[PDB]
């Protein structure tokens, strides 16, 4: 079966939205593919919820390989919150974060949430987004 599955992630870029900024990622899958993407915090903050709708594992009741889902690691908390400090350092967090969800378990790592999860967003798949919009890109690796 073909896979379509990011092997790794990696944070990609900072879009600038409302009192929330979107973030950007690149993940390139076992396919060979490659792939740099926006998302948000907000955005993924329905992402987490919905791997976590899929993996009841989350409070290790079920299982005991069953912390391959530490929960999420972050940094101190709020530091009066800051809802970009948040996804500054959601960010960071992230990075580590989905970096373990492709390393601390197989069973997250291709689950059908996955495939959603990296898949494509409209808001990816806008050229420009609203004229407040500030990106921030990455130097291109490829052509």
């Amino acid at each position: 079966a073909g896979p379509r599955y990011p092997v790794s992630v990696q944070g990609a870029a900072l879009v600038q939205i409302k009192r929330l900024q979107t973030f950007a990622f690149s993940v390139r899958w076992s396919d060979g593919s490659d792939t740099f993407v926006r998302r948000s915090w907000d955005e993924f903050r329905q992402l987490k919820k919905t791997l976590k709708e899929t993996f009841p594992v989350e409070a290790g009741l079920l299982r005991r390989s069953d912390r391959v889902l530490p929960k999420l690691l972050d940094a101190p908390l709020l530091g009066r919150v800051g809802r970009t400090s948040r996804g500054l350092a959601r960010l960071q967090l992230l990075e580590t974060y989905s970096r373990r969800l492709l390393a601390t378990a197989e069973r997250v790592a291709r689950s059908p949430t996955i495939t959603g999860f990296f898949a494509p967003q409209p808001l990816d798949l806008e050229p420009a987004l609203p004229p407040g919009s500030r990106v921030i890109l990455p130097t291109p690796e490829e052509q």
